């Protein structure tokens, strides 16, 4: 009962997982994973670009059938939607100017301007722990605006997925004079357990098909072959 075309939403401003190349075509590990799973599921797949915070609403409105967009598997989201098995791990961490004393603490961030992606686990954490207590937490439509507001000095720091920041910004020319500010933020309730394909709860058959494809491409070594294009480490985690 799988649709002839699985529509997959993604927010294409989160390299190296999802972004656009020079032609405007979808590139990144999420795209590679989704395309490889779709190949093995024997379905066609059409990618649909969207602001990150629109993904879960579009899914619930059936405007898309799946979300592959570094979507963290959280307790809160599982009350709304279902997930495939984990695609890869995702920790959260702050970035700031090289030499910044900033730590992911209320004390260190008071009077600071901190960027977070609207609709993200990072916004949830920052709004609850930081924004209410005086920290200027600013929500953004997409992560590229955040990077730009950081390098323009409009933001003192930004919270996002650690691997995204590292490969998508810090190790790029634009992020040369920036670094991680403090260690990963550990809060399993807000940040969840890796990312997965977001799905409607009643699409059990579609979930089983994604799950089957994922295990097979991991088993035969395709996952690691695809991952090496982007990462010299175990992006999957535990
Ligand atoms: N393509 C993106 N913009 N992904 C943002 C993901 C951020 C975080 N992992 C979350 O699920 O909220």
């Amino acid at each position: 009962a799988l649709p002839q075309t699985v529509r997959i939403g993604t927010a294409t401003t989160y390299a190296p997982f999802s972004s656009k190349d020079a032609k405007g075509e979808f590139i990144g590990f999420d795209i590679d994973l989704g395309n490889e799973m779709c190949k093995r599921m024997q379905v066609k797949c059409t990618w649909v670009a969207s602001d990150f915070d629109a993904l879960i609403p579009s899914l619930k409105a059936k405007k898309i059938d799946a979300i592959i967009s570094s979507l963290s598997i959280t307790d809160k989201r599982q009350q709304e939607i279902a997930f495939s098995d984990k695609l890869y791990a995702a920790d959260s961490r702050l970035i700031a100017a090289k030499g910044s004393p900033i730590q992911p603490t209320l004390e260190s961030l008071k009077g600071k301007h901190v960027g977070v992606l609207q609709g993200s686990t990072q916004e949830a954490y920052a709004n609850d722990n930081w924004r209410t207590k005086g920290v200027d937490v600013v929500a953004y439509a997409n992560q590229d605006l955040i990077y730009s507001d950081l390098t323009a000095g409009r933001l003192d720091a930004a919270l996002q997925d650690e691997v995204a920041a590292s490969e998508g910004f810090l190790k790029q020319p634009a992020g040369k004079e920036y670094a991680f500010a403090g260690p990963s933020v550990k809060d399993k309730k807000y940040f969840g357990d890796g990312t997965g394909v977001g799905l409607r709860k009643d699409d059990t058959e579609l979930k089983a098909a994604f799950d089957k494809a994922l295990t097979e491409l991991r088993q035969d070594g395709t996952y690691d072959k695809m991952a090496k294009k982007y990462f010299d480490f175990n992006v999957y985690g535990d």
